[PDB]
């Protein structure tokens, strides 16, 4: 249920798209064509796009409105774009610092795997992420 973590959650709503702005090095969650995952500085790149989506209080889905993929993080804490909606794309949706919202792999929640950016660009691997890094703070803004 509480999937052994807390319950601070954070305010606003899945009613529209958002961008998914990383404090790190201020990249866009970028959801590419070919499965690829990875942030970009372009406010005008087309697959920055998420439409976010409640499974259950605190879980998401984060989808691409261009080409349709689920953002997801595999067995070996890489993320990518899932055809198809699966166990791998479910999401912790948590408040963080306050202030940011920070995204736990449901699958690996026990590892503390986050969705998370480094200030090059590059997703970060599950294991390589954790609590305190600015790798893992993201802003949700309007489109």
């Amino acid at each position: 249920h509480h999937h052994h973590h807390h319950f601070n959650l954070p305010p606003g709503n899945y009613k529209k798209p958002k961008l998914l702005y990383c404090s790190n090095g201020g990249h866009f969650l970028r959801i590419l064509p070919d499965g690829t995952v990875d942030g970009t500085r372009d406010r005008s790149d087309q697959h920055i796009q998420l439409q976010l989506s409640a499974e259950s209080v605190g879980e998401v889905y984060i989808k691409s409105t261009e080409t349709g993929q689920y953002l997801a993080m595999d067995t070996d804490g890489l993320v990518y774009g899932s055809q198809t909606p699966n166990e791998e794309c479910l999401f912790l949706e948590r408040l963080e610092e306050n202030h940011y919202n920070t995204y736990i792999s449901k699958k690996h929640a026990e590892k503390n795997w986050f969705v998370g950016l480094k200030k090059n660009g590059s997703c970060k691997r599950g294991p390589r992420t954790h609590y305190g890094q600015k790798a893992i703070l993201f802003l949700p803004l309007p489109v």
